[PDB]
């Protein structure tokens, strides 16, 4: 349901994650510093992935099996996803040369961090397998959960690589900016870790190992992932940095974003040359010239129309879900993200 | 095993399968073909001591009658999982230490159209070893312990790296904290766990040796060999031939808490100590050459050569004291007097 009481239930676990990873008695300098890394980077987001892990479980598990112990375990799995999100955001902000994350200067920009952000990134990722070891190592779901986290990370790395290959020799490859390429990027970059991981982690905690059941969840959770990333791409250019918590860099970094794809689809020959000349430039005047074209092409209105159609199209596909999977779970995910401004 | 040609041929024959197993996700050939390039350029170009050690350890810890071609090749695949971890750590390290060359070629992040994308490749190469472990070990009792060992050693290595990186604050090195105590802590976490304990511990788990005391006996002697090994690397950074070592040292420029910088301060007169304060951890080429000229004036090359001989003999005395001694003698014989 994504309610005040669940947000308070979830934030109550976080102190214990910090204690489990920091409280290696011969290097207190580093354990104390890693508490700061966790405190800064892990808990200040919307925590949708982590809260979806708990909601997924509660709606897949048999009502009679929903003990306070079993709910807490779903809470700890959640925070393991947020640990992965944290690691990915530390790296992403370095690679995309971002200014602000979640309302604060990006970790790598801070006084004595810089490239040390690369090590923190890797440290925050490996720390979740330590949390998994302490709480799940005596449960049937231990190996499958470990393997899902390894597979999802590998797939997320490939997403991030395909995302980075938008530029060669300082200029974007606008000829290759297709909706086919776009769909491949968000599938691997976003959908696997953001949407599949929480729901699958819910299924494994409930002992739901049926391959066809996971396959039915995957198909709709990929559609939701695409829908989600298109929202992120819109906000990067037209969002309020005060509300979103970040300054957009998609245009400056010359990303194959949903905006850039649709811009090219609808551009006249003079508008295409603008894109050629000014897309993916370090100059502020170029970024504004591109945003001005985006405005000119009615991409705000175009996004808003798509969002509403896509919401309805996805809902129709959720009503057709089979293999005894709960519909409401997927309606509840869509309700939480539909028309978001952060 | 004895680090022989045939053992390098046996170990290099598995590598094509590792690249096949990770790259041959059919809807994105652009990324899988690029990752085959990332692997080819970053994994097998080292000496491969860690990976070859993992095979040698197993051969010497497993019962002679249980050494099948199947079991030896599994120890090899474990060897490559160690070389994948190494490959990922080196990509990250070169970005952080602002290094020019690695293994005779430009550092990965300096290559045309890499840059900060080297941060993704770093992460991507580490996660790829857990895909290899899954395929070949998921049915064995040693699966979970081997998964966990890697996770633990990675976490430990990350903490090593951080301590190493806190040598500087506000552009100046913290020379008053450059002790042998701090140094022994850096190398323990940064080098010894993944370079020496990991191969041997993997060879034990594949031989179904789960006795904690046996892992604790091996650990004690392998921690000594790691400290020895890192001191050798610290000497080469400043006095090594870059054409031979394959890398241009940056320890003086980055103001690292290296053995050389620790011993320099221990023996420095008050004029020599101010030279360090003024010129250590400076980007300017003239500052790096002044420090190397001070290092030569404190007879540090002769100091290292004496230490290397002493420690080599002291460790051999510790090895003599049901684990196979020749394993630890053969590792020490490989790295003793090395110039790369
Ligand atoms: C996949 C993307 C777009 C990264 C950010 O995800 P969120 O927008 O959910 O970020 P937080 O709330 O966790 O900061
Ligand atoms: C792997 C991640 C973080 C998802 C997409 O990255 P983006 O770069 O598009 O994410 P934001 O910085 O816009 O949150
Ligand atoms: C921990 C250190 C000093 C990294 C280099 O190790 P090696 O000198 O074994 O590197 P390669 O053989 O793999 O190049
Ligand atoms: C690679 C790791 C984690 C060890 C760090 O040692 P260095 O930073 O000195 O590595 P080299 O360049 O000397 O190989
Ligand atoms: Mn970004
Ligand atoms: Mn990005
Ligand atoms: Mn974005
Ligand atoms: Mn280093
Ligand atoms: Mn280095
Ligand atoms: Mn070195």
């Amino acid at each position: 349901s994504f309610s005040k009481e669940e947000s308070r239930e979830f934030m109550a676990i976080f102190p214990d994650i910090v204690r489990d990873l920091t409280d290696h008695t011969d290097i207190p300098e580093v354990t104390k510093r890693f508490a700061k890394v966790l405190q800064y980077n892990v808990p200040t987001g919307k925590k949708t992935r982590g809260l979806s892990t708990v909601i997924a479980y509660k709606m897949l598990e048999k009502p009679e099996n929903l003990t306070p112990e079993n709910v807490r375990l779903a809470g700890i799995l959640g925070w393991c996803v947020e640990l992965l999100q944290a690691s990915l955001l530390i790296m992403d902000d370095l690679m995309d040369r971002s200014e602000t994350r979640r309302g604060q200067p990006c970790w790598y920009r801070q006084e004595n961090v810089g490239f040390l952000a690369i090590n923190d990134c890797l440290h925050v990722e490996s720390s979740l397998y330590s949390v998994l070891r302490k709480y799940f190592s005596h449960l049937p779901c231990y190996v499958p959960i470990i393997e899902l986290f390894h597979d999802v990370n590998f797939k997320t790395n490939m997403g991030q690589s395909l995302d980075a290959l938008c530029m060669k020799d300082g200029r974007p490859i606008l000829s290759q900016f297709t909706m086919k390429r776009y769909s491949s990027i968000v599938k691997y970059k976003t959908s696997y870790y953001t949407f599949q991981l929480p729901v699958s982690l819910g299924m494994y905690l409930a002992d739901m190992y049926d391959p066809e059941q996971h396959r039915q969840a995957k198909t709709i959770l990929m559609e939701i992932g695409e829908f989600f990333q298109i929202q992120d791409d819109f906000l990067d250019a037209f969002g309020d940095s005060q509300v979103t918590g970040k300054v957009g860099t998609d245009i400056k970094e010359g990303k194959c974003s949903w905006l850039a794809v649709v811009a090219l689809q609808r551009s006249n020959p003079a508008q295409r040359q603008i894109m050629e000349e000014h897309y993916g430039r370090p100059e502020p005047e170029s970024t504004q010239i591109i945003k001005n074209l985006y405005i000119e092409l009615g991409l705000p209105a175009t996004f808003a129309v798509y969002e509403e159609e896509s919401f309805n199209i996805i809902r129709t596909h959720i009503h057709q879900i089979s293999k005894g999977l709960p519909h409401d779970l997927f309606f509840k995910i869509m309700k939480k993200i539909y028309k978001r401004d952060a």
